[PDB]
């Protein structure tokens, strides 16, 4: 296809949970349109400034009263919003997730997306790297690997509130495999409930680029297979290199897709 000038604006929100192939998707935009994608990692690596203003931002969203119409509270929230995503061309991941219905309005122009997977499939990975039950030993892990990112306990919460706030819950027991799976189901049915049939792409893993590039009106990447990056086995890895060598830089090689 011919080239086109791309506008460097949110053009893709995708809803889907964590632990749901976002990081792959992030990639994939990124290949798709040379601009970068949000994603929780691009806070880990690149933003950790911003923790405080997603808090922030989290701690003001109850006051979001749902456009139509615009009321004055829901400005300054969205404007906050709109800052958070300067420079991006596509959101994915906690924290921004949950802020999918927010987001179709302040780009009334961006295409949806929500990837899904088997919930004990999805419960079983989200237990080896967001959540770990508190009992379970490789929490310690993981968390010793994430003080030699710098990630302290504003990052967990970070990591919680924007659950909370995605699942619309006011508490959450985390260690409650019933409730984050009941939680899954009924995020996901409220999505494909909410968002118009005609701006919305439900995904699966493994579905590759053919739907996401048809939905985009784009070509299919020339001679780049679809991102396959994030599974548990390679994050359980990066802990225990992190573990070992006590820095990121002294390990950045050895994770090339990160
Ligand atoms: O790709 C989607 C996606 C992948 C992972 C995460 N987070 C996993 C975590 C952050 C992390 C660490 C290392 C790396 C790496 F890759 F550099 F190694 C990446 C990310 C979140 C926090 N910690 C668990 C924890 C330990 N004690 C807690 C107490 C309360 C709540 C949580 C925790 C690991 C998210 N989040 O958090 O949205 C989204
Ligand atoms: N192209 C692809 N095909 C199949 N699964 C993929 C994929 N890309 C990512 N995944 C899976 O999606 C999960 C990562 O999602 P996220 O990036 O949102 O954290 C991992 O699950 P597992 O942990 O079960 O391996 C990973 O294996």
């Amino acid at each position: 296809g011919a080239m086109i000038e791309s506008s460097t604006t949110i053009q893709v929100i995708s809803a889907g949970l964590p632990r749901t192939g976002t990081k792959s998707l992030k990639n994939a935009l990124e290949i798709i349109y040379h601009k970068p994608c949000y994603h929780m990692f691009e806070i880990i690596f690149n933003k950790q400034s911003d923790i405080i203003k997603w808090q922030n931002l989290i701690h003001d969203s109850h006051m979001i009263t749902t456009p139509p119409p615009l009321t004055t509270k829901t400005i300054a929230i969205y404007d906050k919003l709109k800052e958070l995503l300067d420079g991006y061309i596509a959101t994915t991941d906690l924290p921004t997730c949950g802020f999918y219905k927010d987001l179709m309005n302040i780009y009334p122009n961006a295409k949806v997306l929500l990837t899904i997977r088997d919930k004990y499939d999805w419960l079983h990975s989200l237990r080896k790297v967001v959540l770990p039950k508190s009992n379970d030993p490789w929490k310690l892990k993981i968390e010793e690997g994430d003080k030699v990112l710098g990630l302290n306990s504003d990052f967990y919460k970070l990591t919680e509130d924007s659950l909370k706030f995605a699942f619309q819950k006011d508490d959450l027991n985390f260690d409650d495999d019933q409730v984050l799976l009941e939680c899954y189901d009924e995020y996901n049915r409220l999505v494909q409930e909410t968002v118009p049939s005609d701006r919305l792409l439900v995904l699966r893993l493994g579905d590759g680029w053919e739907p996401l590039c048809k939905f985009l009106n784009v070509e299919i990447p020339n001679g780049i297979d679809y991102p396959c990056v994030n599974s548990h086995h390679q994050m359980t890895q990066l802990t225990e290199q992190l573990i070992k060598y006590k820095s990121l830089d002294a390990i950045i090689h050895m994770f090339p897709d990160l």
